[PDB]
């Protein structure tokens, strides 16, 4: 049977998909996305503000029945734990000077100098497709360095988390003048296969339940009526 109320886990210092607002509520995308899965599942769901790092070991304990905390849906969390359906992408990609003609390949990068920060997943991506095949990938120890270092035109291009960047860098001042250069990268090796609901293994009812309520309101366009609040993009992606 579904828990008689779902309780579902998140950390709300994540804006714009998890967050508090001026009077405690839950807001964002994920809790928007949370709140019609339940409605359409029919079951009550009472949302659990926790951090981040805490989540996963709530959920296998049950102290919480579900996760959706922008949650990556990857291979290594795969063997614990389950996942429903992707409920958005969260791929990288990379930023430029507006006008630029950089594309995240190989060949458009040869003789460009890409920034990336030190012990991410942008900078393993980085490493197997371009630094190690020769391109001058440098990482760094802090974004914002990353940012003025490009400004500055030290660097060429950054590769970044896509809505981070959207949300952060390219909504200030200082990247007024810059612009995503080419399409996303992709590749679940190094960010996952989207985000999803983080779920345990043997809820597999729960799991259907999630599963046909998205497919559900992506069908009607709920999906993009809703994401339309916080995004002028596609933000499920392929």
């Amino acid at each position: 049977a579904l828990p008689q109320t779902v309780r579902i886990g998140t950390d709300t210092t994540y804006a714009p998909f998890s967050s508090k607002d001026a009077k405690g509520e839950f807001i964002g995308f994920d809790i928007d996305l949370g709140n019609e899965m339940c409605k359409r599942m029919q079951v009550k769901c009472t949302w659990v503000a926790s951090d981040f790092d805490a989540l996963i070991p709530s959920l296998k304990a049950k102290k919480i029945d579900a996760i959706i905390a922008s949650l990556s849906i990857t291979d290594k969390r795969q063997q614990e734990i389950a996942f429903s359906d992707k409920l958005y992408a969260a791929d990288s990609r990379l930023i430029a000077a507006k006008g630029s003609p950089i594309q995240p390949t190989l060949e458009s990068l040869k003789g460009k100098h890409v920034g990336v920060l030190q012990g991410s997943t942008q900078e393993a991506y980085a490493n197997d497709n371009w630094r190690t095949k020769g391109v001058d990938v440098v990482a760094y120890a802090n974004q914002d360095l990353i940012y003025s270092d490009l400004t500055a035109g030290r660097l060429d291009a950054a590769l970044q988390d896509e809505v981070a960047a959207s949300e952060g860098f390219l909504k200030q001042p200082a990247g007024k003048e810059y612009a995503f250069a080419g399409p996303s990268v992709k590749d679940k090796k190094y960010f996952g296969d989207g985000t999803g609901v983080g779920l345990r293994k043997d809820d597999t009812e729960l799991k259907a339940a999630f599963d046909k309520a998205l497919t559900e309101l992506r069908q009607d366009g709920t999906y993009d009526k809703m994401a339309k609040k916080y995004f002028d993009f596609n933000v499920y992606g392929d």
